[PDB]
């Protein structure tokens, strides 16, 4: 590793400015008891080996190492500061980005700031039972890996509120540890981060899914007028990939087990499969149904006043802003969306800048099917039929024009009486959990995967796959 330099790594100065230290240095307890409450439970005495950020160059990226997670390095990074950089988009592309928070728009960056923090600690509080039942030494660290991380998101976006918001920043830094997922009296903000991660299954999609609204969330405030925060985001996004490939790799893994079962067992009965122990694949696409409808309620409704305020602002660009071939800003643009009138789902064109919530989830969408399409690849290797498909965009949502209909996967507008009779065939039953759950079950030793899941291409950091990648300590509980 490299030499040991700073309490809370940095690459923004941040000896340099006393008032700001001292602020965060001041909440840092706050941060270490709430880690201790909700992060990674039993964990306290554990030396994991972790990967830790100490600089934004690759090799002070990857500064590798055991560590216990209490004593976790977490610091602030922003991607390198560019030049004479310039808005992009919406009434001020052209001019000089933001260094410092406009004060017109001071409360909406704030509410934007504070909403992207609060899913980060809330992701580790849905995932903070998992290590008890972890498959493997090498997912229980990519587990904390993952955990760790998103413990670091928070502290970019509370830094961000004591260097640009002054007492409401710092009242917000409170705040975004009162919350709790799932919590009666102080939730979380977003539903789907209240949710439960009752298992390993949902935790790889989830990491697969939702972390990937994380990315796309995350790409579109990379372009922001306010460059500390296009700076800090996109140097989360390079964190984020790291979540995507842990919940690819980690279904990949569970389709790839229950294909080598079906192959020695020849055959694709689900009774048969549930008896050798392994995930059939059928029971995989309703969990994927799950996990992907309900993150896709995140983006919001397709129509909204809000998005378009926060474009024009100059705060919230599209995803890949640049590459896209208009005015940058739509005056008089239009997006296609869809809209449910009585018995039909049709399609329509909207202003552009009404929809660019739709807009978002279509390019996340788009991501997915191309990680659905990599999985596909496995039964198609072993010569089998089954394919992993997306539901409609309209199946199992809460939120927007879908939110008072029943649609099908395959796209039909169907009764109470079909959606009550048949969503046990497209979404996971109590049954279906109760079995996953029945697999669920710690193997600590080294080198070796629980049944349900086949080992990984490679280890961490060229480390053999059967490294110890968490010594418990155990002499020390
Ligand atoms: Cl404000
Ligand atoms: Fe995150
Ligand atoms: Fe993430
Ligand atoms: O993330």
């Amino acid at each position: 590793m490299i030499n040991y330099s700073e309490r809370i790594p940095n690459n923004v100065n941040l000896n340099e400015n006393k008032t700001l230290q001292r602020a965060l240095e001041q909440w840092q307890p706050s941060f270490l008891n709430w880690w201790d409450d909700m992060g990674p439970e039993n964990s306290s005495n554990y030396d994991v080996y972790l990967r830790t950020a100490v600089s934004v160059d690759p090799k002070g990226w990857a500064d590798f190492g055991y560590v216990k997670m209490h004593d976790y390095r977490w610091g602030i990074f922003l991607a390198p500061q560019e030049g004479e950089k310039k808005i992009t988009f919406g009434e001020h592309k052209g001019q000089d980005v933001w260094q410092e928070v406009p004060g017109e728009y001071r409360s909406t960056l704030r509410r934007i700031i504070v909403t992207q923090g609060d899913t980060e600690p809330a992701s580790v509080e849905q995932q903070r039972h998992l290590g008890l039942t972890a498959p493997s030494l090498y997912d229980l660290r990519n587990l904390f890996q993952v955990n760790v991380e998103e413990g670091r998101h928070l502290w970019a976006m509370v830094y961000l509120l004591h260097a640009h918001f002054g007492r409401d920043g710092r009242e917000e830094g409170e705040a975004l540890l009162e919350r709790r997922s799932g919590d009666e009296d102080n939730p979380r903000i977003l539903t789907a981060f209240n949710e439960k991660t009752p298992d390993w299954l949902s935790f790889f999609m989830f990491t697969f899914i939702t972390d990937r609204d994380g990315k796309f969330q995350l790409a579109s405030l990379a372009e922001s007028a306010f460059d500390p925060l296009a700076r800090t985001c996109k140097f989360m996004l390079t964190e984020e990939a790291h979540h995507l490939f842990v919940g690819e790799s980690g279904i990949a893994r569970v389709i790839q087990r229950t294909c080598e079962v079906m192959k020695e067992l020849g055959t694709d009965d689900p009774a048969k499969l549930r008896a050798a122990g392994v995930i059939d694949l059928p029971t995989l696409q309703k969990y994927l149904n799950f996990h992907y409808s309900v993150t896709s309620d995140l983006y919001g409704a397709e129509i909204s006043s809000n998005a378009a305020t926060y474009y024009t602002n100059g705060l919230k660009g599209r995803f890949e802003e640049e590459k896209i071939g208009d005015d940058h800003k739509l005056q008089n643009s239009e997006y296609e969306v869809m809209d449910v009138a009585g018995d039909k789902i049709l399609t329509r064109h909207v202003p552009a800048l009404s929809a660019l919530n739709e807009r978002l989830r279509d390019d996340w969408i788009t991501d997915v099917q191309a990680g659905v399409d990599r999985w596909n690849r496995i039964p198609a290797k072993f010569g089998f039929d089954f394919r992993f498909t997306l539901p409609h965009k309209g199946f199992h949502r809460k939120i927007g024009m879908f939110a008072d209909v029943h649609v099908s996967p395959d796209g039909r507008l169907i009764s109470e009486a079909e959606w009550t009779h048949q969503h046990k065939n497209w979404l996971p039953t109590e049954s279906d959990r109760l079995y996953v759950h029945s697999l669920m079950g710690r193997c600590l030793e080294p080198g070796k995967f629980a049944n349900w899941i086949a080992a990984p291409a490679r280890g961490i950091n060229n480390q053999p796959v059967n490294f110890e990648y968490v010594r418990f300590n155990w002499s020390h509980p």
